[PDB]
């Protein structure tokens, strides 16, 4: 209809500006599960299509960052795997890490996207240019985000956002070409 | 309709009284799976939104307790992570642990909520003020509970109950504010 | 309708005779997944409601057995957890293990139930009194079984069969009572 | 309708020619998840029905190969379990491995099937006789494949392709017979 075209255009205009995507970890890059053993070892589960999404953004000159409440070494191992250097762990209130990232990169609020699932993500989701909820996000986060993914956290929701941004900016071909050559 | 309004109000009136939520572990705080390796190590998988749910109740002055048949050290590690001190392990029949918790806290039956999935939860679900079934509960538990969650165990069902209670008591803002300041 | 009543009765008459349930492991007591690490350690994931199902059958005097192609020690650890002594590992063709179990127990073919998901289960599913497919079974197994569960393997499908058998035989109350007293 | 019959026949004619199935690993033989622990150990999860699918192809004289970007030892352990000798790891661009496999086997492009989920699979999916997308594949891969499975990667999608090929070639009975005799 007329309304879905308008809304689709307004979303595309937000995504056209994006120079950095920020992700939360648990519930967004993961399914939300914390796997714990009898000895207290911990694991999380990440999805390969999301890891490819982040690598495609970076191949296209779009920066990637993480801001998480998680503190464990699983996060460090995953960030190292993906070559993500801008990341912040143990952040219970996330506003201060966002402001630090903003200073580091020199970007306007509207040049960030942020994808979240729970209440501590809410102020970042409302502040940035493109605030995104995974489909399994808590009710307030689904309510107040600019957009929500079809897929759930850890199942390709972050890839869906990566592809939206690349497509909006006509960088999808650049990204895969650049990725495949490294 | 008239009937859904009445029922919604009756549920809210139960939730308004709640001073302690009691959870079962396997099938409720987890998906129900027991992951076992070749050496007999075991793991369970918990969900971060449920862990946040429990922390929000506690930030709002609502106590949390666990009563489980599980005996393994996974449970202890998770309870320590969440700062939950009232918990009972290896309880095959759960009535005696409930009565002990009741004595410890000094609460009326109707000031407890209990969220369960299987037959040993049934007498507790029927006795407390707000007896809750996860959506994947066995048929009798779904039948006799006061309410059932939309979500399944380990996927945010306990968070859905936490949010119902906080919302009923107008403590949702208090809870997130209090959480974010620690 | 008339037809669903007939079929429901014919299924109940099969279940009334059952003196032993036989389960396959991978895909039936599990989701089907084999979790493998970098060092070749392996895990499988079992569901607590299915473990309770098997314990309820045994509390009601119904025997339980496993016949599996799996050979790894995960299976032994799980059987020990559940107190299941009649079980057969590494059986690629399963007919010979079934005949051995039949000799051991002294039962007629029609006093066995068998729940399976893949082609090597087919001859057992067709031979026993109550041959059952998990809902995620391969197409031929769904086709030729007497009945299929609503739930998938490792998610409570075996419990659904346990409850059908107990209900048919009016042993559900006996079973939970007997379980809760040990 | 007339159109679904034509398309079903055209798909069957592709599958009749197949002398080798090539699979990707992560997202195709797995759910896509990478499970990572605090020490950097990694696991993936494979599905037993897919492992049986591959063994049935091989019992019927159809070769199996893997081409993956994954480099970790999980892959080697799984290939050894399944007796798959033709496989290629760490391939970021996959075209060169395909050409090497083609030389090794002496087959025409149209005698290969390939099942994929992400952009680096696309040129192989378009080149081979039967290019297949798992149902959870990224949008371009779903778009350009000859066929897509109903099931998702790691949940029996590869088995669904194995069964299509065996059925098209009237080798399903040969395959199970041959499997069950080893
Ligand atoms: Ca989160
Ligand atoms: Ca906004
Ligand atoms: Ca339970
Ligand atoms: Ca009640
Ligand atoms: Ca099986
Ligand atoms: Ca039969
Ligand atoms: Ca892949
Ligand atoms: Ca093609």
């Amino acid at each position: 209809s007329l309304n879905t075209e308008i809304e689709m255009n307004e979303l595309l205009e937000k995504a056209k500006k994006i120079k950095c995507l920020i992700c939360d970890v648990d519930g967004v890059l993961s399914d939300g599960l914390l796997h714990i053993d009898n000895h207290g070892n911990e694991l999380k589960s990440f999805h390969v299509q999301d890891g490819m999404g982040l690598k495609l953004l970076m191949a296209a000159g779009i920066q990637v960052a993480i801001i998480t409440t998680a503190q464990n070494a699983v996060v460090d191992h995953r960030m190292e795997q993906l070559g993500i250097t801008h990341y912040y762990k143990g952040q219970v209130d996330k506003r201060s890490a966002y402001q630090h990232l903003k200073k580091t990169l020199g970007l306007n609020d509207d040049e960030f996207a942020y994808i979240g699932d729970d209440l501590p993500d809410l102020p970042l989701i409302q502040q940035v240019g493109l605030g995104v909820a995974v489909s399994n996000a808590v009710p307030q986060v689904l309510e107040f985000a600019d957009w929500r993914t079809e897929r759930t956290g850890g199942r390709g929701a972050v890839r869906e956002l990566c592809d939206l941004i690349l497509n909006a900016q006509n960088k999808a071909e650049l990204a895969i070409t650049g990725y495949l050559k490294q």
